[PDB]
């Protein structure tokens, strides 16, 4: 699809059974989840941003259906203001900027 | 233009007598620029992001060439690490995702 920006650019992820709501953002290089359980290993990683760092646990190789868009990539869970999807994943479904 | 994700979608913006480099930013509500002493009144705000809140200057009707597109409107001043270019801009130069 085409997504403009006069609203949040909010789309209906599936990961793990779960549909969740989640903010596809072109600023943000990783993708990080409000707290939740995935299966398997992960490991400690500390992510910042405009306010500083967080602590985040670090899931790889996981799949998520990203409005439609098939993607298997890292996922970050941890303490973040909203559901982000970012870089790692936008280009997995060949998404772009355009104007 | 169409900008992909590989990595992080930096452009040029002028604002006075500053041309800087700013990341186009689909997460983000609103611009916030890195501290410049800009001329004008202005109002004091506090945005959130990953780690917390920053306090910011909000300056209206603010001038603010984007790749040659121009733009005009609220521009958020403080300690951010990054130039950052929202929503409120980037509808104005016709900034989409497509995927
Ligand atoms: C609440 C939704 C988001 C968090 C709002 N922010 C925009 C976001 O794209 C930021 C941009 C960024 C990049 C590098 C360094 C600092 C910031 N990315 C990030 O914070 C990402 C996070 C990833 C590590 C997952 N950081 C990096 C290094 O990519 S935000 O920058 O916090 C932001 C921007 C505008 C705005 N207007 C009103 S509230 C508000 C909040």
């Amino acid at each position: 699809p085409q997504i403009t920006l006069w609203k949040r650019p909010l789309v209906t992820i599936r990961i793990g059974g779960q549909l969740k709501e989640a903010l596809l953002d072109t600023g943000a290089d990783d993708t990080v989840l409000e707290e939740m359980n995935l299966p398997g290993k992960w490991k400690p990683k500390m992510i910042g941003g405009i306010g500083g760092f967080i602590k985040v646990r670090q899931y790889d190789q996981i799949p998520i259906e990203i409005c439609g868009h098939k993607a298997i990539g890292t996922v970050l869970v941890g303490p973040t203001p909203v559901n982000i999807i970012g870089r790692n994943l936008l280009t997995q479904i060949g998404c772009t900027l355009n104007f």
